[PDB]
């Protein structure tokens, strides 16, 4: 029951919201892992799409670990939940995977914006600064990058043009 | 429906057993992640226990990735399931965590031995060699290491001796 | 007549099966040599297809040499047969050559799997280990690579698109 | 009485067979030590024969140590027996010593093949892989090398030609 | 049917004669491969004879490849035939193998001299220069080397003297 | 029967005493090998005790080899006997093993002192110098080191204190 010796200005609602965000980052890690190995299939065979999404996957795990570190720094207690399987097994195309990644990153951003609103409501400037420093601009850059990629693949003629996804794999992701 | 152009001598039962093993490796990764951050709590504060279990966690993710690579190499299709949360939130002590890790690694080994029996039953010598090369001796070394650690912590007087877990953290894990 | 001073646990059927496999590896070497120089024709002119298949050809010769070394290591006696000319003089296209190479590598794999079954039947664990160590995973990687290449060429629009085979030559094989 | 915390899938018969093999490797070490110092006698005086057999002797000790390490890795218990003196004090000639070494290495190989059959019978794929990885191909190479040496010494005119054993000592073992 | 865009002054008889020579070079490659592994037998065991003939074998493959390159350079079309097994399985002795290699190299030279006569008859100075530059002096050097080796082995007392072949292996081929 | 051409001032009793000492050094090597792998057990798990005794074991083998070299230098003839298994399978504790090693080294020293008395009685100053140079001060240093180790382990509270043996392993043997 008794309070952590380190805990100060750290609301129970913020503690719970941080545990929810840890789960979402691990979910995103899992989604990108699934997408990566789709592109390693012998009937898809786009190795730089596979490498790009595997790197994305490793970055999400790092995002989760930093939130776990934060939870302990502030004297909250980590509570883990199941990591749900991704919505899709078959990602259809390079373009569709990039569109799904854009959607994932905007949903993660919306979660972080809700987290920041809560930290603002509870007058937790350390937690506001943590989210702003480590997460919000990373999300803005990730979303911009994925939008750029979706744009190029559409302009090149994906997903009908297998030549488009092949040349994008070599010139943008390679 | 139609068969992968690469698939040869790769039974549907082996394909399914590989997907089950991918889930178990990701589960083990999650268990070690949970254990790691327990030792980063301000009321536990054993930083080399935390580092040791985080490294274990990263190794399990690599074990899962190599099985995903194998699935595609042989022309099977990855099917992911939810990654269950670990059995414990509170791991009690350095000794208890090490005993739980020993139990986890023996359960993963038993799964791999069942997988090898199936590959033997289906006359899949490539899959037998894959399991023997990349997994069986890694498990034997992991189990031996964890047994050694449990032995030292017990002999030192853990878990009642907080001095024992502190000195083990510095001299064996540091 | 009299037995080799080194021979131990090496069945006459295994000895004969090794000589058959030596011939098949030299045949595969010859098939890839033929394919290589097709791409060096002035009316085909895909230099990285030519280089890729020449390297394949040199690797098959190395596969044959290692089996010849094995035969002598175990005290069997090499018996050579004619190396048959390849089935084709004209390989039609980059895509068709890659499809023929995939077929060749799956036939060589099937031969090696029959060889392993025989070594298992004759309780020859050294020969089983030799095949697993030096051949089975090399075949699995070769087949996966060729499947990936066939997939990309088809998606790019080969064989009708001469642009597809030209750009594949530069970006994947170059 | 109670079971090792590490032990899994490790039959008592395999444990005993490993202890027998440890003794045989130490015996082989002793045989090669005896042979080495025969060639250091002032009335034999073949220094590269002496060096060759001393290196052989050190390799057998390493073979024994790795089996001792395996016994503990799998949670079996080492049981040592007397190391019998070699069959001979006087090895007669370079050729006779090489013929005795060929016989020793084939007997050690036969022991390892019996060990592998037992591990196969007890469905111990880790132990099968251990024997295949560390022992079976080392034996095949050792036996082939000794056969080659016996062949050269016989062709040169040993053991009647002291010139043959002298020139072999310099050109093959030196 | 229609003519290569590159073809100029290249008679159909020269084109056919080049295909015959490609087969003979691949045959010679095969003969030297067979001879090499004879010397790797445990009951022959002359490792520098084995290395010498393996290098010879690799040089013949290079001779064949350069003729394949020539065929395409001049706009002819490669036509491959079966590579016949060597005349012998058992080469008897170092001296006999060297005598067989001398005979092989003189037969290859006679083929090249017939090829040059044809190129002269068809007023093909490029093909005459190609044969003179890349083949005729290589044959003269190869034949002289093999004659020197046969001479030394005979003078040393081969094939009855196993000491002769052993010392030649070390001092000339080593 | 007839005498070695090198033999001078080398009594048959000294020759026999040297063969007895060769056996005792090989016995000591075996005792330290057994002790080493006791500390590699998963239920003992003191890796620097294991390393220390393995090094001791290798030093005893070197002691035996130097006596074998001496036997031949002086024109005596090596006669080997069985190497008896150690008195213990289970060495109980770090302290007990160190006490057993102290006892072993004092027994080996007593043997060497008897050997020196015999060499003195037979007026063999070369053999006296050999024993003094290579053995007597090595024994005195070994005995002093083991006494120091026994003293520290007792003062630290071994064998009841598992913490004592763990910290000794790290700070003295590590
Ligand atoms: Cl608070
Ligand atoms: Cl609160
Ligand atoms: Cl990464
Ligand atoms: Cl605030
Ligand atoms: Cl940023
Ligand atoms: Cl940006
Ligand atoms: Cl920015
Ligand atoms: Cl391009
Ligand atoms: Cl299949
Ligand atoms: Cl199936
Ligand atoms: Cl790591
Ligand atoms: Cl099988
Ligand atoms: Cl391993
Ligand atoms: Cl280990
Ligand atoms: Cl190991
Ligand atoms: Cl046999
Ligand atoms: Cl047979
Ligand atoms: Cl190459
Ligand atoms: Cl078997
Ligand atoms: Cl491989
Ligand atoms: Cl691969
Ligand atoms: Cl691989
Ligand atoms: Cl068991
Ligand atoms: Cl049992
Ligand atoms: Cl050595
Ligand atoms: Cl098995
Ligand atoms: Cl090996
Ligand atoms: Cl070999
Ligand atoms: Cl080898
Ligand atoms: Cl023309
Ligand atoms: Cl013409
Ligand atoms: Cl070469
Ligand atoms: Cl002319
Ligand atoms: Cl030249
Ligand atoms: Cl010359
Ligand atoms: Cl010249
Ligand atoms: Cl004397
Ligand atoms: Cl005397
Ligand atoms: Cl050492
Ligand atoms: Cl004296
Ligand atoms: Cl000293
Ligand atoms: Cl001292
Ligand atoms: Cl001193
Ligand atoms: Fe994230
Ligand atoms: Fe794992
Ligand atoms: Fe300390
Ligand atoms: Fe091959
Ligand atoms: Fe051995
Ligand atoms: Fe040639
Ligand atoms: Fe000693
Ligand atoms: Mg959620
Ligand atoms: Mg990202
Ligand atoms: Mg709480
Ligand atoms: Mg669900
Ligand atoms: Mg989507
Ligand atoms: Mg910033
Ligand atoms: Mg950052
Ligand atoms: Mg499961
Ligand atoms: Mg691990
Ligand atoms: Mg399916
Ligand atoms: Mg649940
Ligand atoms: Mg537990
Ligand atoms: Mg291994
Ligand atoms: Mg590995
Ligand atoms: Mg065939
Ligand atoms: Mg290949
Ligand atoms: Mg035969
Ligand atoms: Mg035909
Ligand atoms: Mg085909
Ligand atoms: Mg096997
Ligand atoms: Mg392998
Ligand atoms: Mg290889
Ligand atoms: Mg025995
Ligand atoms: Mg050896
Ligand atoms: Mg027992
Ligand atoms: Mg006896
Ligand atoms: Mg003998
Ligand atoms: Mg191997
Ligand atoms: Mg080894
Ligand atoms: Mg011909
Ligand atoms: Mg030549
Ligand atoms: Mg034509
Ligand atoms: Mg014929
Ligand atoms: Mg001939
Ligand atoms: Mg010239
Ligand atoms: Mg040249
Ligand atoms: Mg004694
Ligand atoms: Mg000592
Ligand atoms: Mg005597
Ligand atoms: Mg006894
Ligand atoms: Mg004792
Ligand atoms: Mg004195
Ligand atoms: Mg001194
Ligand atoms: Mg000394």
């Amino acid at each position: 029951a008794s309070t952590s010796q380190v805990r100060q200005n750290y609301h129970q609602d913020s503690e719970a919201a941080i545990n929810r965000q840890i789960n979402l980052e691990l979910y995103a890690s899992y989604v990108y892992l699934s997408m990566s190995y789709y592109f390693d299939r012998d009937d898809v065979a786009l190795k730089n799409f596979a490498k790009y999404f595997l790197h994305q996957s490793h970055e999400e795990r790092e995002h989760a670990e930093k939130l776990m570190k934060l939870q302990n720094q502030r004297g909250g207690r980590i509570f883990l939940q199941d990591i749900k399987k991704p919505d899709c097994d078959d990602w259809e195309s390079g373009l569709n995977a990039m569109e799904c990644a854009l959607h994932l990153e905007k949903n993660v951003n919306q979660s972080l914006l809700e987290l920041h609103k809560l930290a603002t409501d509870k007058n937790d400037p350390h937690l506001c600064d943590f989210i702003e420093t480590h997460y919000l601009n990373e999300q803005v850059k990730a979303i911009k990058e994925l939008g750029d990629h979706v744009t190029n693949l559409r302009k090149m003629g994906a997903p009908e043009s297998g030549l488009a996804e092949y040349l994008f794999d070599k010139h943008t992701l390679g």
